[PDB]
Protein backbone atom coordinates (compact mmCIF):
# COMPACT_ATOMS: atom_id res chain seq x y z
CA UNK A 1 0.00 0.00 0.00
CA UNK A 2 1.30 3.80 -0.67
CA UNK A 3 2.63 5.61 1.97
CA UNK A 4 0.25 8.21 1.39
CA UNK A 5 -3.78 7.88 -0.16
CA UNK A 6 -6.59 10.98 -0.57
CA UNK A 7 -9.70 9.39 -2.34
CA UNK A 8 -10.21 12.67 -3.48
CA UNK A 9 -7.02 12.40 -6.21
CA UNK A 10 -7.88 8.71 -6.83
CA UNK A 11 -11.47 9.19 -7.78
CA UNK A 12 -11.48 12.80 -9.99
CA UNK A 13 -15.12 12.21 -11.16
CA UNK A 14 -16.57 11.39 -8.09
CA UNK A 15 -16.84 14.85 -6.53
CA UNK A 16 -19.00 14.01 -3.65
CA UNK A 17 -15.48 12.56 -2.04
CA UNK A 18 -14.55 16.37 -1.66
CA UNK A 19 -17.47 17.90 -0.27
CA UNK A 20 -18.42 18.60 3.24
CA UNK A 21 -21.83 18.73 4.38
CA UNK A 22 -23.43 20.24 7.42
CA UNK A 23 -25.53 18.09 10.24
CA UNK A 24 -27.19 21.07 11.78
CA UNK A 25 -28.31 21.34 15.05
CA UNK A 26 -28.62 17.40 15.49
CA UNK A 27 -26.66 14.37 16.53
CA UNK A 28 -26.91 13.07 12.74
CA UNK A 29 -22.91 12.26 12.13
CA UNK A 30 -23.88 8.68 12.40
CA UNK A 31 -26.25 9.40 9.23
CA UNK A 32 -24.14 11.24 7.31
CA UNK A 33 -20.85 9.69 7.66
CA UNK A 34 -22.72 6.81 6.24
CA UNK A 35 -24.68 8.76 3.09
CA UNK A 36 -21.46 10.14 2.30
CA UNK A 37 -19.15 7.33 2.06
CA UNK A 38 -22.07 5.56 0.24
CA UNK A 39 -22.30 8.73 -2.02
CA UNK A 40 -18.88 8.24 -3.16
CA UNK A 41 -19.00 4.15 -3.74
CA UNK A 42 -21.94 4.65 -5.56
CA UNK A 43 -20.17 6.86 -7.68
CA UNK A 44 -16.85 4.30 -7.85
CA UNK A 45 -18.78 1.37 -8.15
CA UNK A 46 -20.93 2.22 -11.55
CA UNK A 47 -18.54 4.06 -13.62
CA UNK A 48 -22.91 8.51 -12.20
CA UNK A 49 -23.11 11.36 -9.81
CA UNK A 50 -26.30 10.79 -6.41
CA UNK A 51 -25.92 13.33 -3.25
CA UNK A 52 -27.55 9.92 -1.12
CA UNK A 53 -29.71 11.63 1.20
CA UNK A 54 -29.21 12.14 4.49
CA UNK A 55 -33.02 13.36 5.42
CA UNK A 56 -34.02 9.82 4.20
CA UNK A 57 -31.50 7.86 6.21
CA UNK A 58 -31.80 10.01 9.72
CA UNK A 59 -35.48 10.29 9.25
CA UNK A 60 -36.71 6.24 8.28
CA UNK A 61 -34.46 4.10 9.37
CA UNK A 62 -36.05 4.09 13.03
CA UNK A 63 -34.85 2.13 15.87
CA UNK A 64 -32.17 -0.27 13.80
CA UNK A 65 -30.41 2.34 13.45
CA UNK A 66 -30.75 3.96 16.91
CA UNK A 67 -32.14 7.64 17.95
CA UNK A 68 -32.34 9.93 15.03
CA UNK A 69 -30.58 13.30 16.10
CA UNK A 70 -30.02 11.39 19.61
CA UNK A 71 -27.55 9.19 17.67
CA UNK A 72 -27.21 6.53 15.99
CA UNK A 73 -25.14 3.08 14.69
CA UNK A 74 -23.29 3.28 12.04
CA UNK A 75 -23.27 -0.43 11.24
CA UNK A 76 -27.59 0.02 11.33
CA UNK A 77 -27.31 2.78 8.14
CA UNK A 78 -25.95 0.42 5.96
CA UNK A 79 -28.05 -1.82 6.84
CA UNK A 80 -31.03 0.32 6.07
CA UNK A 81 -29.13 0.93 2.68
CA UNK A 82 -29.67 -2.54 1.60
CA UNK A 83 -33.07 -3.09 2.90
CA UNK A 84 -34.98 0.32 2.10
CA UNK A 85 -32.42 1.82 -0.15
CA UNK A 86 -32.07 5.83 0.21
CA UNK A 87 -33.39 8.30 -2.15
CA UNK A 88 -31.17 11.47 -3.43
CA UNK A 89 -31.43 14.32 -1.57
CA UNK A 90 -28.62 17.77 -1.34
CA UNK A 91 -28.06 20.26 1.27
CA UNK A 92 -30.51 22.03 2.97
CA UNK A 93 -32.46 24.52 0.87
CA UNK A 94 -30.69 23.29 -2.71
CA UNK A 95 -34.17 21.80 -3.66
CA UNK A 96 -31.59 18.65 -5.03
CA UNK A 97 -33.05 15.43 -5.30
CA UNK A 98 -35.79 13.52 -3.56
CA UNK A 99 -35.46 14.38 -0.02
CA UNK A 100 -32.91 17.94 0.59
CA UNK A 101 -31.79 18.19 4.21
CA UNK A 102 -34.99 20.27 5.74
CA UNK A 103 -32.12 20.82 9.23
CA UNK A 104 -31.02 24.66 9.19
CA UNK A 105 -26.81 24.85 8.77
CA UNK A 106 -24.92 26.45 11.89
CA UNK A 107 -21.93 27.37 13.36
CA UNK A 108 -19.96 24.47 14.77
CA UNK A 109 -17.54 25.43 17.91
CA UNK A 110 -16.58 28.44 15.65
CA UNK A 111 -17.72 32.19 14.50
CA UNK A 112 -19.88 32.64 11.76
CA UNK A 113 -22.34 34.26 9.76
CA UNK A 114 -24.85 31.51 10.64
CA UNK A 115 -26.16 30.95 13.48
CA UNK A 116 -24.63 29.05 16.09
CA UNK A 117 -25.51 25.43 16.45
CA UNK A 118 -27.94 24.73 18.93
CA UNK A 119 -27.32 21.12 19.61
CA UNK A 120 -30.34 20.88 20.44
CA UNK A 121 -33.09 19.83 17.70
CA UNK A 122 -35.85 17.20 17.06
CA UNK A 123 -35.65 14.30 14.29
CA UNK A 124 -38.11 15.10 11.56
CA UNK A 125 -40.50 13.10 10.22
CA UNK A 126 -40.14 10.17 7.87
CA UNK A 127 -42.26 11.13 4.64
CA UNK A 128 -42.19 8.93 1.60
CA UNK A 129 -42.20 11.72 -0.40
CA UNK A 130 -40.00 13.70 -2.64
CA UNK A 131 -39.90 18.00 -3.04
CA UNK A 132 -42.23 19.70 -5.28
CA UNK A 133 -40.83 18.94 -9.14
CA UNK A 134 -38.50 16.31 -8.60
CA UNK A 135 -39.33 12.78 -10.54
CA UNK A 136 -39.26 9.93 -10.16
CA UNK A 137 -41.16 8.82 -7.15
CA UNK A 138 -39.73 8.30 -3.32
CA UNK A 139 -39.97 4.56 -4.33
CA UNK A 140 -38.91 4.56 -8.14
CA UNK A 141 -35.90 7.03 -6.33
CA UNK A 142 -34.61 4.23 -4.39
CA UNK A 143 -30.68 3.30 -4.34
CA UNK A 144 -29.78 -0.19 -2.86
CA UNK A 145 -26.45 -1.17 -1.50
CA UNK A 146 -25.74 -5.13 -1.87
CA UNK A 147 -23.74 -5.48 1.33
CA UNK A 148 -22.90 -4.10 4.62
CA UNK A 149 -19.60 -5.53 6.64
CA UNK A 150 -17.54 -3.93 9.38
CA UNK A 151 -13.91 -3.82 8.94
CA UNK A 152 -11.79 -5.28 11.31
CA UNK A 153 -9.86 -3.06 13.97
CA UNK A 154 -6.93 -3.22 11.39
CA UNK A 155 -5.16 -0.65 10.27
CA UNK A 156 -3.98 -2.17 7.10
CA UNK A 157 -7.01 -3.80 6.30
CA UNK A 158 -8.35 -0.35 6.88
CA UNK A 159 -6.43 1.17 4.46
CA UNK A 160 -6.99 -2.07 2.12
CA UNK A 161 -10.96 -1.67 2.00
CA UNK A 162 -10.25 2.20 1.08
CA UNK A 163 -8.07 1.67 -1.49
CA UNK A 164 -9.92 -0.63 -2.70
CA UNK A 165 -13.50 0.16 -2.37
CA UNK A 166 -13.55 3.98 -1.42
CA UNK A 167 -14.59 5.96 1.52
CA UNK A 168 -15.82 3.98 4.66
CA UNK A 169 -17.42 5.41 7.90
CA UNK A 170 -15.69 5.31 11.47
CA UNK A 171 -16.12 6.59 14.39
CA UNK A 172 -14.06 7.97 17.61
CA UNK A 173 -14.87 9.69 21.32
CA UNK A 174 -14.57 13.67 21.11
CA UNK A 175 -12.63 15.39 23.55
CA UNK A 176 -13.22 19.25 24.37
CA UNK A 177 -9.58 20.01 22.59
CA UNK A 178 -10.59 18.52 18.85
CA UNK A 179 -13.53 21.45 18.75
CA UNK A 180 -10.57 23.64 18.79
CA UNK A 181 -8.90 21.89 15.38
CA UNK A 182 -7.64 23.41 12.88
CA UNK A 183 -4.53 21.82 10.94
CA UNK A 184 -1.89 19.11 11.83
CA UNK A 185 -2.66 15.83 13.13
CA UNK A 186 -5.18 15.82 15.75
CA UNK A 187 -3.93 14.21 18.89
CA UNK A 188 -6.22 13.95 22.27
CA UNK A 189 -4.26 15.52 25.56
CA UNK A 190 -7.10 17.19 27.16
CA UNK A 191 -10.54 18.02 27.49
CA UNK A 192 -13.99 16.44 28.55
CA UNK A 193 -15.36 13.47 26.93
CA UNK A 194 -18.40 15.15 24.63
CA UNK A 195 -19.65 11.99 22.71
CA UNK A 196 -19.04 9.73 20.26
CA UNK A 197 -19.15 10.98 16.68
CA UNK A 198 -19.25 8.98 13.42
CA UNK A 199 -17.56 10.49 10.35
CA UNK A 200 -16.23 9.94 6.73
CA UNK A 201 -12.68 8.39 6.42
CA UNK A 202 -10.84 8.72 2.68
CA UNK A 203 -7.41 8.41 3.08
CA UNK A 204 -4.01 8.56 5.20
CA UNK A 205 -0.52 10.33 4.71
CA UNK A 206 2.32 10.67 6.94
CA UNK A 207 2.75 14.69 8.31
CA UNK A 208 6.10 15.27 9.75
CA UNK A 209 6.76 11.49 10.86
CA UNK A 210 3.26 11.12 12.06
CA UNK A 211 0.96 9.07 10.62
CA UNK A 212 -2.55 10.08 10.39
CA UNK A 213 -6.26 9.13 8.38
CA UNK A 214 -7.95 11.66 6.21
CA UNK A 215 -11.38 12.55 7.63
CA UNK A 216 -14.11 14.58 6.59
CA UNK A 217 -16.27 16.10 9.25
CA UNK A 218 -19.82 17.28 8.91
CA UNK A 219 -19.89 20.77 10.62
CA UNK A 220 -19.58 22.66 7.40
CA UNK A 221 -16.78 23.86 5.77
CA UNK A 222 -15.44 26.90 8.38
CA UNK A 223 -15.04 24.51 10.92
CA UNK A 224 -11.53 22.59 11.23
CA UNK A 225 -9.65 22.13 7.64
CA UNK A 226 -11.97 23.50 5.22
CA UNK A 227 -14.06 21.05 7.03
CA UNK A 228 -11.82 17.77 7.02
CA UNK A 229 -9.13 17.17 9.72
CA UNK A 230 -6.57 14.56 10.34
CA UNK A 231 -6.15 12.35 12.78
CA UNK A 232 -3.15 9.98 14.38
CA UNK A 233 -3.04 6.68 12.74
CA UNK A 234 -2.08 2.98 14.00
CA UNK A 235 -2.45 3.03 17.90
CA UNK A 236 -6.70 3.19 17.54
CA UNK A 237 -6.49 6.35 19.14
CA UNK A 238 -9.76 7.69 20.18
CA UNK A 239 -11.20 4.29 19.20
CA UNK A 240 -10.98 5.66 15.35
CA UNK A 241 -9.80 2.36 14.43
CA UNK A 242 -12.47 0.33 16.14
CA UNK A 243 -15.54 0.63 13.86
CA UNK A 244 -14.77 0.57 10.80
CA UNK A 245 -18.31 0.30 8.41
CA UNK A 246 -18.72 0.20 4.72
CA UNK A 247 -21.16 -1.57 1.78
CA UNK A 248 -21.14 -2.23 -1.81
CA UNK A 249 -23.81 -0.90 -4.19
CA UNK A 250 -25.91 -2.93 -6.19
CA UNK A 251 -24.19 -4.28 -9.08
C1 LIG B 1 -23.01 11.80 16.53
C2 LIG B 1 -23.05 13.32 16.51
O1 LIG B 1 -23.74 13.91 15.67
N1 LIG B 1 -22.31 13.95 17.42
C3 LIG B 1 -22.71 15.23 18.09
C4 LIG B 1 -22.43 16.44 17.11
O2 LIG B 1 -21.42 16.36 16.38
N2 LIG B 1 -23.18 17.60 17.07
C5 LIG B 1 -24.44 17.76 17.85
C6 LIG B 1 -24.91 19.17 17.50
C7 LIG B 1 -24.23 19.50 16.18
C8 LIG B 1 -22.87 18.79 16.25
C9 LIG B 1 -21.69 19.70 16.75
O3 LIG B 1 -21.10 19.26 17.90
O4 LIG B 1 -21.33 20.71 16.17
C10 LIG B 1 -21.95 15.41 19.47
C11 LIG B 1 -22.48 14.43 20.57
C12 LIG B 1 -20.40 15.22 19.39
C13 LIG B 1 -19.57 16.34 20.03
O5 LIG B 1 -24.17 11.66 18.63
C14 LIG B 1 -24.19 11.15 17.29
C15 LIG B 1 -24.10 9.61 17.26
O6 LIG B 1 -24.55 8.99 16.30
N3 LIG B 1 -23.55 9.02 18.32
C16 LIG B 1 -23.64 7.57 18.61
C17 LIG B 1 -22.42 6.77 18.15
C18 LIG B 1 -22.53 5.37 17.93
C19 LIG B 1 -21.40 4.63 17.51
C20 LIG B 1 -20.16 5.29 17.32
C21 LIG B 1 -20.04 6.68 17.54
C22 LIG B 1 -21.17 7.42 17.96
Amino acid sequence: LPESFDAREQWPNCPTIKEIRDQGSCGSCWAFGAVEAISDRICIHSNVNVEVSAEDMLTCCGGECGDGCNGGFPSGAWNFWTKKGLVSGGLYNSHVGCRPYSIPPCEHHVNGSRPPCTGEGDTPKCSKTCEPGYSPSYKEDKHFGCSSYSVANNEKEIMAEIYKNGPVEGAFSVYSDFLLYKSGVYQHVSGEIMGGHAIRILGWGVENGTPYWLVGNSWNTDWGDNGFFKILRGQDHCGIESEIVAGMPCT
